[PDB]
This record gives C-alpha cells, structure tokens and sequence, in this order.
C-alpha cells in the first residue's frame, strides 16, 4: 500500500489520527500543514515499512525508494531545490517518530546534504560563515548519529583549534576558521572509523534512514519497550524534511513553548528562544536562552505570528500546546508539536478555564485531568501545627513537603512488608540506595541523616510527592538494635512517629492529618465528577477523625469499619485486648468480652456522630488472635487462613454476641439524638452459606434481645464480604440470605493467586521484569481471573436476590483502572482510605 | 393413603424394595412371607404414620386404628385366635423398624396382650409354666419398654422370691411360684408409677404403639442422626406380628445364625441356638447358648427347615444373610433375615465363591467388596523379618497386630500435625485416654508401657488396624525432656522408629515395609476391578523401594515424584541440601547444584530401574527452602505464610539454576537407564502454576536444558511436560495453559487450601466444630468438595480439552484414596488418579466400582 506520505503549503496526506502509520511526530506535521501554519515541507516514511525493513533483514524493499523519490520530487518541486545542486541546494532534516514518545530512537541529524560543492554554493547564496558553520554541524551530527562515531572526537577538534588560534568562545570563529575545522572533521571519520564522509547527499539519506529504522531494535529501545510493557507498536517512522535555518544570522533561532504555563495553568506563552542556532541549542544548556519577552521586542512580526499560531493550534487540538519552532530571517516555521505535559495545578486549572472560555465541554475535562494530576494535589497537611510544635525531636532538611505519621523502620523489607500488612511505615536510615526504592514507595514517609537537597532520597521522593527530610545530622541510626538516637533519647523500632518535610521537623508520635484541597477551580472540578459518575464512593474509617475527615473528602458512608482497630484506644484498651486473647475456659472469656461493650459503644458512638446520615458498614472481628503480641496453641503457620474471621465467630460466638450488641446499643444510643443512622454488619471470611446463616442467627438474636433496651425502630442489614474464592463458585446460596455482597479483593487476590503478600518479595519484582505480571495484583484488579470471580459472585448474587447492595473495600478502591472495571461488572459502590477518596471520586466520573 | 401392609402364609402387601414406608425390617419380614418360608403373621404400620404421629401432636391419624384393626381381622383369622380371648388367645410382639439400623428405637415388647383371664386360657391351653412364665416376661418388657419403669426393678422381685423361697436357678421355680411373681411383678407398677398395669390388650397395644412412635424423636435417635448426617427418613415402621413361643418346653428355642461364616467366609452356617428361652435371649449372655450341631441332633425337623429355608434365602437375596428364627415345639419360624455384616476376608471370599457358584456376576460383586473391607486386607507387614530381628530393644505385648515405621513423637498434638505435615509419626506415651484419640488415629503406630491386651489402645487400635506394642514396661518415657529409655538408651523425639505389633517388638529405625495381599481370591477379585475399571492409576513414590511397592500392587505408572523427598537420604544429601539452602551470590549457588547431580540422578536410576515400560512423572522442586533443619540467611528465608511463600515454580523462575540442575539430572538418567533395554517415558511437572508466563518460562528452560542433554548421545528419548494444578486462578485461565502444556495433574491439596481458605496445620481449632453443626458435611481435605473445588476440576477440565485435545489430565492429590473423590473424577472425566502405594488398590477399588 502507501508508504510514503507528504506534507506541503496547505497540503497533507495524512492527518493527526494516524499516529500508528506516521508516529505523533509526522502526524502532528501532517495536522498542521493542512490547517495552514507554515510548515518545513517534508515526508514521512510509514513505521509499516520500518516493520518490513525489520523483517527482510535490514534491507529496503523495492519499491520504497522510489517512493520515497517521488516524495522528494514534490519537496523539490515546492522549494524549487535540488539535494546536491549547488546552485539550488535542498538540505534536509532525518527525523524520527513512533506513536509513543520513546527513548532509543536516532536522534535527529540536521543540514543534511551537504558537502564541499553545495557548501561553495550555499556560502554565495546565504553567507560564509552561515554555511560552514552548518556545515560543521552535519559533520558532527551525522558522523554522531548515523555512522555511531562518539561526539566527543568533534568537539575535541573544536576545542584544538581553539587553543592553537588562542580564540575563547563559539562566535569568535571566523568564517576561514570554521572551513578548516569543517576539513579537520572530515579528518575524524578517517581516523575514527576508517571510511571517508559520504559526499553523495543520496547515500547520506539512505544511511540516515537506514539508521532510523535500526534505531527501532537498538538496545535502549529494547530496554524500554521490555521494561514497560509496551507492545503493538511494530515500527518507527521517519521524517524528511526541508531545512530551515535558525543560524543565518541575528534575526533567526529556535525556540519551544508551551502555550499555557503548565504549572500555575496561566493563559500566558511559557516558551524560551535562542537566537543564532539551530534545534535542541535552546534544551542543550550550553548557551543561554532567552525568553519569549525578548524575541516579541527583536524579532517581532515573527512573534505575532507565533502567537497567531499557537492561538490556532488551542484552537484545533482544543488543548494546551508544546510547540518546537524555528525562525529564518523574521520568517517563522513550525516544527513540532503535541499536547503538553503539566503539573496538576495546571491541569485542573487548563481544564476548568478551558470550559469557561467554551473550548471544551465538561467530559473532556474530566477526560483530561489524570488521576496522577489529582494526586498531586490531596498531598495531606497537618491539622493544626501548635500542637506538635512541643513535640519536635529533631529537625533536618525539608526534602520533599508533606506530612507523614507511621511506625519506625530500618529496612525497605520491613517497609514492603508493613505496608503489606496494612500498617503506615516510616523508613529511618542513614541514607537510601536504589536497591530501597521499592520499599521507599511503600513508605508513608522516608527519614535520612545525611545526604542534601538532592540526596538520593530527596529527589526520588520530589518525583513521587512522598514526604521526607534528608540530612538530619543529629539523628544516630543502628540498624543492629533496631533503634535510632538523638542525643540522649533513644527511638526503637515500631515506635509512632511524624514527618513534616516542608519544614523539616521531626515529630514524635502520631499526628492528625487534614486534607488542605481548597482550590476554586478543583472544587468546581470536583462537582463535575460527582454529577458525572454513576458509581458510589465508601471510605474505610476506623478512628473518628477519619470518619469525618473521610465525609469531608465527599465520601457517601463508610463501606468497611474494622473493629479490630477499635483496640488502638488506650492502656484500658489495648492491655484488656490480652484477656479475651488468652482467655482458657469460656467462663473466663465471658469475663473480657462483658467488660468491654463500653469500650467499644462509646467508640463506635464516635463513628455514628460524623456519619449520621449515610450507611456506616461495620465488620465483625477479622484478624487472628496472635498478632496483639497459652501462646504456643495461638502460634499458626499459615495465619492467613487460620482461625480467623468468621471462623473465630462462629467457634467462640461470645465475640459476635458482644460487638453485635455493642454497634446496636451504640445505633439505639446516638438515634435517640436525631442522628440518622443506616448501620450494617458484615460477616468476614465466608465460604459456606452456613457460616453464613449461623451468623445471621447470632445477628437476629442479639439484634431482638437489644430491641428489648428500647424502641426496636433501627432497621438494619447484615451481609458478607466475599473474599474466599469458594464464596464466588456458591454465590447463588449466599445471596438468597444475604442483604449485601463486599468484594475484599485483597484477601481474594491472595487466595486467587496463591500470593501472600508480606512474602511476595523473593520473586514479585522478578515477575515484573519478565513480564510474568502484567501489573502489581495487590494495586491493580486482576480481571481476566479474579475479575471471573467478582463477575461471576455479582450475577449469581444479583439473581438470587434483585435487592443486593454489591461493593468493593479494598485496596483496589482507589486504582483508576479497577475502578473502571467495578462500573463495567455494575457494583453500587467502592470503598477506600480517605485520602484516597477523590481519586475514586475521579475515577469513577471518568467512565 | 395406604399405612398398614399385612404379612401371612404365601402373601405380603409389601416386599424388600418398599424400605422406606416399612423398614428394613418389616420389609424382609414381607419379602420372607411372600417367598413361602413360615413367618409369623403380621403387619406393618408405615413410616408416614409416624411421621404424621410426630407432627399432629403425638396422636394417632383418623383411619389408621380402623386400619391396624383391618390388619389384626387377617391375623386373627390366620391364626384362628382373637386378641384377648381367653378361650383362643392372641399374643401379639411390637416391633420398631426404620429404613435404616440405627439406636434410639423402641426395643421389642413381646408377649403383649396378656392379663389375667388370658393367661388362664393360656395356661389351660399350653401349660401353666409357660403362660406365667410368659405373662412374667411381658409385665418386665411391657413395664420396661413402654412405661419407662427400670428393668432392675423387675429383676429384684425374682432374685427377692429366690431368697425367700431358697430356689437357685430359675428352672426350680413352679407354676405357682411364677404366678405370685405375676403379683409381684404388677405391684412394681404401682411402686414405681402409681398407676396399675392395662389390662386391656387394646390399650396394651396402643401404648405399644404410641411408645414406638415416641422412640423416633428419643435423644438417642436425634443424636444418632445428627452425628451421622441422617436427614431425609421421616420415620420407623411399627410390627405387630403374631407371637411363637420358644419357651413352651424342650422342644422349642431361639436361635441366630449367620449363611455363612463372617470372618473367614467359610459356607458352613454359622449360629447359635438356646432351648427354651424367648427373642434375644441366645445373644443376652446369662445362659450358654449351643452351637448348630446341637440342634441339627435334638431338632431334627427344624433343623432340615431351617437349611432348606436358608438356601432358599440366598438363592433369592444372593448374598449372606443374617437371621433369626424361632422353633415352638419343633416347627421353626423365621423372624428377621438381613444382608450380614462380615469382615474384609469374609467379603472377599463369599463374594468370590458365589460368583464361582453364578449366584452372582462380576459387576455386582464389585460392588458388594466396599473399601473398608479392602482396606482390612492392605495393613503393611515388614519386608524381611530377619533384618530387624537383631535391631530389636524392647518387646512388649502384641496389642494389634501390623507394621509401623514412624518418628517418634510424645502427645497427639504432634500426631495430628505430623500427619497433617506429611510426616510418619508414632505415638509414645506411658498410657492414652481418649483426649488423645484424634492423635491416635494420626500416628502410623502406637506404644504404650502400660495396659495389657484389654487396654484403651489397645481395643482402638484393633478398632482401626494401627499397629499397636502395649504394656513395653521396659520402657520408661518422660514427656517433659521428650525422650524414654529403655535401660540405658535413650530415645529422643523425632528418632526413627519401627514396631510390630503382631509380635510386640520395638525396632530401632526404619524398616522395609512391605504389602502382604496374598490371597488367591483377593487376587482374583482385582482382576475383576483392573477389568472393569476405565480411571488408571498411578503411584505417588519417592523412594525406589516406595516405586517397586507401588508397581507390586498394580499401579500403572508414577503421577507424583517429589524431589524433595529425594534429600532425606543420607548425610551425603541431607548436608548437600543445605549448601544450597544457605546459597547467596550466584557464583556460591552454581557450587551447590553443579555438586548434586549424581546426587539426583543415581535417586532417580533408582525410580526408572523399578518403573520401566510405565510412564514417571517427576515434578520440580515445589516446597519453599526454609524446612531443612547464619543470622543474615534463616531470617530472609523466614516467611509468614510458607503455604504461599517463595515456593514451587516462583522459586526456579527466580533463580532457575535449580531447575537447569534438576532438569538435567531427570534426562541424564533418562538416557542413562535408556541404554539399558528398560524403557523410559519420563514426564516433567511445573507446580504452583498461576500465569501462562511462568509455564512457558520452565518450559523454555525445559526445552533448553533438554536440548543440551542431548548432545551427551542420542536426542531419541521423546518426553512431555506439563502443569500442576494448584492454583485456582490455572483452573480460571486454563485455556491459556492448556495450549502450552502436554498434561495437567490437580494438586487437590493446595486447591482445597486455596479455594476454601483453609491451612491445613491450622484447621484443628474450628474443623471438628463444623462438622459438629453441620457447616462442612464432610473433611474438605479427606473428601474432595464438588460444589465448590469440584468446579474448577470442571472448569479447568473442559478449558484444557478444549484448547488441547491430546492433554492427559490426572491428579495426585491426597483425594485420589477416597472412594467418593474417584467416582466424582470419573465424572469429570479424568485419565488417572494417583495416590500412596499403600492406597493404589482402594482406588483400583474406587474407580471399578463406577
Ligand atoms: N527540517 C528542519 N528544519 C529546521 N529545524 C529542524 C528540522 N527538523 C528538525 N528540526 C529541529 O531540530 C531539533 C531536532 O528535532 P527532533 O529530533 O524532531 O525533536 P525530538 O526531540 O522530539 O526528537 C528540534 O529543535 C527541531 O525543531
Ligand atoms: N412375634 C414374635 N414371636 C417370636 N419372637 C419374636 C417375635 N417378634 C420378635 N421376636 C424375637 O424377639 C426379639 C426381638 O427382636 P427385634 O429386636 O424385634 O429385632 P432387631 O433388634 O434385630 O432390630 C428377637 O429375638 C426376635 O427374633
Ligand atoms: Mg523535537
Ligand atoms: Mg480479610
Ligand atoms: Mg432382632
Ligand atoms: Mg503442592
């Protein structure tokens, strides 16, 4: 078919769609010389023939080539040049582009077509100095790029003559200096590579294009491709391309911008221009770029047709733009250009002005502000910072800003593991290797005594947001006893403690933690997605604060309380947790379990009275006893699926009897004062309907007997979690007597996969390399297996019983693409942490 | 609807099929009347009456007294006598009776319609003594049975006349002396009441009735339904059948026989019989009963009869029949016949002779050797006694004989979770309660120091099978330092122990156990099985001794090879093992498996030397590293749930040196022992499959490691490779699987685990409580759960087929011994089952009889 596609004045044969063909680079070309902007004429080699010349063993076929030379004829016939006439030369640009923006590809090779004739006559026509200089460039860049010589072998010719002249900088190169460096780079390829420079502007083409597609397998490509998972794209495709000079003089240069600022959302070109040079001089570093102020006062009828241009572009793609261009002699030209990357301050912003100014529609701008953007923006403060003031350890340096509260620990293993468990982990060390980065990122926050503002910890945690202070001196950590020192005081492992990188303050114990989300545009933002999605958003609260800090971030009730949580109270708490945990004869049992109701009801007193209004869903007592550390009969080898859940619940129904009876006289209680209360029990690790029913018995029994302290007006729903894989096969029996399904995706996923998660670490990110898992299982859903499970519990579940309220309490809740998944299977809510809650809130309006 | 069935002389409304409606018993009380033997006329009250009796408030429906009183016109016609006619007597027996034997019942009155004026009539009819005597039995039994009065009571007022009047035996009482017993007898109802005897027989036989009724809701029969998960009978059938007398004189008896004999099988009645004395006096033990031969001599008659009526019921039954008759002045009644309890022996050899005789085919004797006769015969003997004979440290008595070869452990704590581990484990303790049964029926082998023949392990363990050494006084055990000594030598925990129980001998070490099934007719009815049978099945051997023991027993191949049963060998693989267990940088652990080969693959010559001609399927390393019992190595290897940990294929994708060693170790043998003549069809086993990626990872490295094997001679050694099912995400995605993999094989232990959410070292707190109320209807991991696992072996099933029509599916889980675990995966459509060697016939067993 075709292969080769140009672009000229008014006219392309391709357009912005066609990005698989033609790469966004030549599809982007193709858009904007059809709209009309004043586009370097060119052509683009489709990736179908990088594919093929991939596939015949690095060859051409037949016929592209020919292709190709009609597509060089329309270039020369529109800028009435010849490739290789000195008279009228025609240089050209090599170009490459996939779908996806990737490293590995060739870099591109500029004024290309040159050599000592074309020179002769491209220095009559444009000036000397001009074409030995760009001459000099073609040198450099196409022995760098094409024929894999080192640039370092250039540049040291280039800093040789400028020795043996006595001459400091670039531009004090005479036009006869530059010619005889162009000899001596001619020189390099003889001494390098043992092949003399092509003179024949068709051999130079050829091998540039034979580059491009080469650069297809290279092996950065490769790595990243393998790395990523990043399959479907067979090729790359190049771009050849008429030169424009932006070195010709003081009235030409290169430039980039983006057409809005893409971290405040500012309407205001944000762009840097160079005047006097040619394509990525203005990104190199080397000189120093000007902004776009300066070329709107020296160069400017080609600012305002910049501003023209950039004006049309928001205009067509209807998004914010980054742009490469070119100007030659006041006259601009336009070389590149894509949806600009931006910060989330600036996509919320670029998007809600976007619907003001009529550009876009609300869907699109909920289609636009990523979930990685809003996170950058529920990044959690402290509640009121007097209050920690007197309580400041230590203070280092505010690596990366946040807040931080969790436990001490002194390894990236420990880190992996504690947030496995459920715990939030703080990792103290002397200082972070990359062989910690995985464990960092399962760190609430990241504590070193050394290394400064760009430590290893420190940018790695700027790159994700995370909370850290770097190089707190007065820190001794002792990673043998597991504690660190200040001074006299000594901080073991397991111990709370708080972070607060924007200041750098060290803090001990836990804190409380506020969202600061007060953005004009985000609330307005956050409406529209509210409006736009169908599927509800839970919270997992425990604590009171976070019940209402959880309803503050829009929350719509509580989809999981766990009442395990409930024993992080007090010494009176935690120290009568130990009886009913090494309780002998029932007689003795009985005796922790009745002096603990008020331990209990006053707590979830605490939970009713922020979620007075919407359903509050509690669950029954979950973990095994052996983790509140006689003893040796608790000892389990696999505590994961021992007695646990239900199963400590059913034997033993003191347990169920005494929670069941403290969340009903807790629901009578705080209903008496006009708070309007929807509870719901949630019986955990069912695998049999009888496990089941045998709660349901103990539920309705207590339920009666409660009804007997008052009024019996509390309606109320008991259901499962379905988190056993058998639970998912017989469905259809536990629907009939059940009044809601709740997917632990966590508990499913390990039992699905057969992973347990605190021990996934010997082998998971091996798995990740070879592309064994596609995604983490524990963070994103699993829907070609444990999504059969989920789909087939919700149909059996919703046959057996129309009524049934289906949910998710995971920690799958806040993943964008789960999610998405749970709108597609038709559950009625997910459940998250608080923080997490607008993220589900967003990601459940972007279907 | 129809509720009472008549029984008579030639005719029955009833017949051995209708069980439901009127019990085993009064079902084959109809079946023996309509075949012509002499049964005693009657009729049966069906279930539904009593069904309809327990849920209208304990009362009789509108028509069935009209009915019963229909029934009683036909026995009262036969006979020639009316209930409570002094002048032609009646005298009735009621009898329970439900679909099922079971306890809780009503025990039989009989003698019932009997008063004063009857007993007149009767006395003057038949003798003094008898009616007395009879009318005595039906005061104490009548009194006993339906009025809840103590029989002690009764028993009191004999022995209390004994005294008074100096009499010994009950012989020397006379017709008068039993006629004050009669007073005496009527005052324990006032005594003990205080309401006087019915005299009325219509309202004897009511309360009779009303108190059979009542026994189907006695907590005895609802705890009897309730243990063994009886749901679905709805009720007991009452009989009220006509009474013979085998106490009228000499000339009259009781008596039971077996057809057959029930413990060797022998065609020889075998029985016993008691002159003068009524219902189940033969079986009371107060009086000696006599043997058939006796009979055969002194009741000629009768005894002609009862051979001819015995070959008439196993000619119509077609089995061993267990039976009751009764003779009243030389003419012989049958009362009850049922199909014998006998013992594996006794099933193997009557059910091979009657094929012998065409009573019986071969399908229906298939079916009529059940398992747990089967499993009597397989109990394990030493290979050579001679070997051990000099080992032997202490000898105590032979409790129950057999062969056990364990390690030795001190509580049944230990037992239950060795077992539960996989381990052999022999229970030793000074004495055991029945706290420790659990345990106890865990362990390989029992050894007590105290207790003789009669002691509580040792009746349990003959119970079982378990071998068992009682009452070794030598031995002396201390439970707190977890050893025993026998003189000076001591014997730590986790030692290595043999014992047989068949002589009493306690044995250092393990020993060569080894099958005994020698029978000629048992040999004989395998054949039948291995003929009948379409499910293969193949062994589950690591040991080259467990793999010549397996292909003695008929299995036809291996299905499981664990290789890290190849590490319990000796100290040159045990001290091996932990190189590579405590291996760090790469270059330490290509040191480890490159010295291992010859340790491997000499192991392995030993499974294809004993296995040739039938395929072996050798899986790879399955269990995570840290069980083979250093700060910085056991802690990274230390995990919270091993079950799920760095195991299986997870590790051998990480680090799959191991595999390249262990894959070139099966191959290198392959060829090896191939040179040889014995033919070699090796199969290679990927565990802990999850992903179609970590499949065809091992199968590059299979492919591969396979590839360079072969430059060592000739590539002609054709092999597959395939899956473990385990996980039950494989079974979700199986179509994926399926079509990279040559067989699969359910591992039914970690699917249960991982499909029900259940660690099986773990279940003990809450297992036996679900059984208790009836979560779990049956041991998840003893049988396999069709609702539930049972559809992802279907799923898994059907996807694999259909993505690979050539795939060999099996499995070689612990499921593959349990009968109904084989008949469901005959349904599903398996290729084999694999299972311990010891357990290969049960199978054989189990898939035949499908
Ligand atoms: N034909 C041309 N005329 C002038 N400048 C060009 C031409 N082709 C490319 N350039 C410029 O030279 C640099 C190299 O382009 P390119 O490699 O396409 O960018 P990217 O970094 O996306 O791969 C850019 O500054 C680009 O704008
Ligand atoms: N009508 C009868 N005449 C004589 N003997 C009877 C009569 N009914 C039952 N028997 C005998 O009395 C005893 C009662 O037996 P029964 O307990 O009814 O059967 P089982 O306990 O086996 O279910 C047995 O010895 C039986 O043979
Ligand atoms: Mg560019
Ligand atoms: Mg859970
Ligand atoms: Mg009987
Ligand atoms: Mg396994």
């Amino acid at each position: 078919k075709k292969r080769v596609f140009t672009f000229g004045k008014g006219r392309s044969e391709g357009n912005r769609d066609m990005k698989s063909l033609l790469g966004g680079k030549g599809a982007n070309l193709a858009e904007m010389s059809s709209i009309g902007l004043s586009v370097p004429p060119g052509l683009t080699i489709s990736t179908e023939a990088c594919e093929e010349y991939q596939q015949n063993g690095k060859s051409l076929p037949p016929g592209l080539w020919d292709e190709i030379s009609e597509g060089l004829d329309y270039v020369q016939k529109e800028m009435s040049a010849s490739l290789g006439d000195p008279s009228k030369p025609l240089l050209l640009s090599v170009r490459s582009g996939a779908a996806i923006s990737m490293p590995g590809m060739m870099d591109t090779v500029l004024n290309l077509g040159l050599n000592d004739e074309v020179v002769a006559g491209l220095a009559g026509k444009s000036g000397a100095r001009f074409a030995y200089d760009s001459y000099r460039r073609f040198l450099d860049m196409f022995g760098n790029v094409v024929m894999g010589i080192p640039h370092s072998l250039f540049d040291e010719k280039l800093e040789q003559m400028k020795a043996e002249k006595g001459i400091h900088l670039d531009t004090d190169l005479t036009a006869a200096d530059l010619k005889d460096l162009v000899e001596k780079y001619k020189n390099v390829y003889v001494e390098a590579k043992g092949e003399k420079f092509p003179t024949d502007p068709k051999k130079q083409l050829e091998l540039a294009v034979n580059a491009v597609f080469d650069s297809w397998d290279s092996p950065r490509a490769n790595k990243y491709r393998s790395i990523n998972q990043i399959t479907g794209l067979k090729g790359t495709a190049v771009n050849i391309q008429s030169m424009v000079f932006g070195n010709m003089g003081n009235t030409s240069g290169t430039g980039v911008l983006f057409t809005r600022n893409p971290s405040t959302g500012e309407k205001k070109l944000y762009g840097e221009f160079l005047i006097n040079a040619q394509g990525e001089d203005v990104v190199a570093g080397i000189r120093t770029p000007e902004d776009l102020g300066t070329m709107e006062t020296c160069m400017p009828e080609a600012y305002k047709e910049l501003v023209e241009n950039c004006e049309i572009l928001e205009r067509h793609y209807k998004d914010m733009m980054d742009i490469e261009f070119t100007v030659q002699e006041n006259r601009l030209w336009m070389l590149q250009c894509r949806t600009g990357k931006r910060t989330g301050k600036g996509a919320v912003r670029i998007a809600v002005d976007m619907v003001n100014e009529g550009l876009i529609d609300t869907r699109t701008a909920i289609k636009r502000v990523e979930t990685q953007h809003l996170d950058q923006l529920l990044h959690p403060q402290f509640e009121d910072p007097s209050a920690y003031k007197s309580h400041v350890v230590a203070t280092g340096l505010p690596a990366s800003p946040g807040a931080a509260v969790g436990q001490v620990c002194f390894s990236a293993e420990d880190a992996e593991t504690w947030h496995a468990q459920g715990k939030s982990a703080i990792l103290v060390r002397t200082e972070t290797s990359p062989e910690d980065v995985g464990g960092m990122h399962a760190a609430a926050g990241i504590l070193t005594a050394r290394g400064g503002m760009t430590s290893h910890a420190a940018v790695v945690a700027r790159g994700w947001g995370k909370c850290c202070v770097s190089g707190c001196a007065d820190i001794r950590v002792n990673d043998d006893m597991k504690i660190f020192t200040i001074g006299d005081r000594v901080i073991k492992e397991g111990d709370w403690l708080s972070l607060n990188g924007t200041t750098g303050e060290v803090i001990l114990g836990k804190q409380l933690l506020a969202p600061p989300a007060m953005s004009n545009d985000l609330e307005i933002f956050m409406s529209w997605a509210d409006q736009a999605r169908r599927l509800k958003v839970m919270a997992n609260a425990d604590t009171p604060n976070d019940a209402l800090t959880a309803r503050n971030n829009g929350a719509q009730g509580i989809g999981l309380c766990r009442t395990e949580h409930m024993f992080f109270a007090s010494d009176e708490r935690i120290k009568a947790v130990r009886k009913m945990i090494m309780a002998v004869t029932p007689e003795q049992r009985k005796v922790a379990l009745d002096l603990l109701l008020p331990y209990q009801r006053s707590d979830f007193e605490g939970i009713f009275r922020a979620m007075d209004g919407l359903p509050v869903t509690i669950r029954l007592l979950d973990p095994p006893l052996h983790e509140f550390l006689k003893i040796e009969n608790l000892s389990e080898v696999n505590p994961m699926l021992g007695f646990r859940g239900c199963r400590l619940g059913i034997s033993y129904p003191e347990l169920t009897e005494m929670q069941v009876r403290a969340i009903f006289q807790a629901a009578v209680s705080m209903t008496n004062q006009g708070v309007t209360v929807i509870p719901e029990i949630m019986v955990p690790l069912v695998g049999t309907p009888q496990e089941l029913r045998h709660q349901i018995s103990v539920i309705r029994g207590v339920a009666a007997n409660v009804f007997a302290e008052m009024g019996v007006t509390l309606e109320y729903k008991v259901g499962t979690m379905i988190e056993i894989p058998r639970a998912a096969l017989i469905a259809e029996e536990i629907g009939k007597e059940a009044d809601f399904f709740s997917f632990g995706t966590n508990d499913l996923t390990q039992m699905t996969f057969g992973y347990s998660r605190d021990d996934v670490g010997k082998f998971l990110q091996i798995y990740l390399a070879q592309g064994i898992l596609q995604h983490d299982p524990f963070e994103v859903i699993d829907q070609k297996g444990v999504g059969q499970l989920i789909k087939m519990a919700t149909e059996k579940g919703r046959a057996a019983n129309p009524s049934l309220k289906v949910g998710i309490c995971g920690e799958h809740g806040g993943e964008p693409s789960s999610v998405a998944f749970f709108d597609g299977v038709g559950l009625d809510y997910v459940s998250c942490s608080p923080f997490r809650v607008p993220i589900a809130r967003l990601a459940a309006a972007q279907v």
